[PDB]
DNA sequence: AAGGGTCCTAGGACCCT
DNA sequence: AAGGGTCCTAGGACCCT
């Protein structure tokens, strides 16, 4: 019934992968460029002041001699995160993807395998790899305590293996499920591990300050929860459990009341091969022509591309459009005298288009 | 590429449940009824004026000597017609359900291993079971006339099954596909069969007189198309394809155009279990308390039953109401605790009903 | 005051760089 | 003027007795 997770952390992932691309931005302060963002930067520009999701305006003043690369075609980011979850695939089968630099794997079972090789004795020098969360002491006759030493073994494999046929560094966390592996998985988090003992799981949770750093307690679910007066984990933790259903449903106030507690009993996912594929531009109000068409050409031919890779084929398409001041769709099935090119799926985004700061397509509905 | 299907529509279907079970029901009018509604009759009934969905007033006047049973409680239907879905399954495996009684099977494979069985001069012996639609001329040279026959070979093998082992008659109708399929098995409609030949199609469709009669095409596309004076399968053969994109959507106007030509490449699918459970009940605004929870109460027993009964368990629950002058539901998930138990689903149910002349839960989500 | 079914759609919640 | 992902929800379209 107890289960052992790892959660694996890449990194500033984007601007990681940029750095093994091109050495020489190594040692030098690193940031990652989407339109106006610094989307991330590496650990000198951190140092430096710069931060994550900042405007290039902020960050270049903050650190002068920042150098800025364009990662806004995520394909590069994308195929070194399949690459990531492939090699984690190979430890366990059963790998959840939480997008691109975030990996879930159910150690249970293998877990379990090893301690069966085990004799005896050898019990007694199970170690820990990395850190333990909260330096709380290990009791080798408390097996929960041995399989989550050995998850931290296996972590550190990973993270291992990961580096040397990668070349990527990353943070794993190591606890009894999702939520406690991801949250411990950045106690140290420059390319290092931490493992959760149980009995620390409530220095865990009360060491957050606001409820949003709680996975699954987003921006809107936080304002509405202060609206309640609801600001620190134990005010979710005690609050009527009553109002918090009537105020968010049953579903919500449930869960999330569940995650309080450092409690979730979410199995890991297989996320497989991906539901969708998708492209994005944006632009500062630099569309209000029907000649926004020429836009949804190149989001389609990236996509064609992606689509002839992966090898499957879409049944729905969906255009998705950001009207100038939250965001507007319409999809359809794709006629199967095309699913077996580029002139008539323009034809469809077009109609969708006019039955209608930002476009994008998807393809989703893969067979 | 060319495919035989066959589409197996049982006779009054409800009402031929009854007489099985109270043979005294034979050669008396039946009708079946459902609170103000006769849902069906027999066809002692048909003759003397009733008709399907009928009010009982109406029809004790046509036919004072009308017998009524109740058939609100659908278990008895439900339960014959998945002893017909596994009755056909075993003459090829991938059979779809539509309703209760009608059912799709794809023959293709199974047409053509029969071929691969015959040699050379049987082949001029092969033989139509039922009847040709349009009392067309079979040309046992032409290859696609040679696999239909095979198919309503196949087709008389099914219903012949159907009542030695089930008791049950009906109607089957052998085509290229679904749609007409569908259409030709009404043709000649109690307890007959028909198989519709190629060059034949055309004359189908012209034969229905409001648009109304293709699947695919109901009660509010009918009357977005009337509003465009589009009447007959003819209108919306010819009407203008960009016009009638721009009025109703590029993925309904492209596929209702298709069936008006008897075009349809939607596949067979094997339904398999269901996908959801649900009961219902109404009642003339007989409902204006939270002591509606007494109605919730029997219609979860019923499914609680029904739930052990299949075997799965779900993951969703929904309450539907209809308010009193278009409906309106709140779902949310059956938490962990409950999946592995009246009490705590009304609680759920009765939260759901307070957020918000019918009241009906459904289980879906089954694993 | 029928009593069920199926799948699609548009939006919204969450997660990450 | 980020650029992606996941799944859930409420409703609506269709089909049948
Ligand atoms: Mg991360
Ligand atoms: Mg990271
Ligand atoms: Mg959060
Ligand atoms: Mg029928
Ligand atoms: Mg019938
Ligand atoms: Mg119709």
């Amino acid at each position: 019934s107890s289960r052992v997770i790892v959660h694996v952390d890449l990194d500033c992932f984007y601007a990681q992968v940029e750095m093994i691309s091109n050495p020489e931005l190594k040692d030098k302060p690193l940031g990652v460029q989407q339109k106006y963002l610094v989307v991330t930067c590496n650990y000198e520009a951190r140092k430096l002041g710069v931060k994550k999701l900042m405007n290039v305006r902020d960050a270049k003043e903050k650190c002068p001699q920042l150098v800025l690369v364009n990662g806004e075609d995520l394909t590069r980011y994308r195929e070194m995160s399949y690459k990531v979850t492939e090699l984690l695939e190979e430890f366990s089968p059963v790998v959840e993807r939480l997008g691109f630099d975030e990996n879930f794997v159910d150690l249970t079972e293998m877990v379990e395998k090893r301690l069966q090789q085990l004799q005896s004795d050898e019990l007694s020098a199970v170690t820990v790899s990395g850190h333990v969360y909260n330096n709380q002491s290990i009791n080798l006759l408390d097996v929960l305590h041995i399989r989550l030493l050995v998850g931290s073994q296996i972590a550190a494999e990973m993270r291992e293996a990961m580096y040397n046929q990668l070349g990527l560094t990353g943070c794993a966390g190591v606890a009894s499920n999702k939520l406690l592996a991801k949250l411990v998985s950045g106690v140290f988090k420059p390319n290092q591990q931490t493992v959760l003992l149980p009995e620390s799981c409530q220095h865990l949770i009360h060491s957050l300050n606001h409820i949003k750093e709680i996975p699954g307690i987003g921006y809107k679910t936080a304002k509405c929860l202060e609206a309640l007066g609801i600001n620190s984990v134990r005010d979710l933790q005690t609050f009527s459990p009553k109002i918090l259903e009537k105020e968010l449903g049953i579903s919500v106030a449930q869960r999330i009341q569940k995650l309080s507690f450092g409690e979730d009993n979410s199995p890991v996912i297989l996320s497989g091969p991906p539901q969708s594929f998708s492209e994005e531009d944006s632009f500062k109000k630099c569309s209000s022509e029907v000649e926004a068409k020429n836009k949804i050409e190149e989001l389609l031919a990236s996509l064609l591309n992606r689509v002839c890779q992966d090898g499957r084929k879409p049944h729905t398409v969906r255009l998705i459009i950001r009207r100038y001041s939250g965001r507007e769709s319409r999809q359809c099935p794709i006629p199967s005298h095309v699913i077996q090119v580029m002139t008539p799926m323009v034809d469809i985004l077009m109609k969708l288009f006019r039955n209608m700061t930002l476009l994008s397509v998807c393809f989703c509905n893969l067979k």
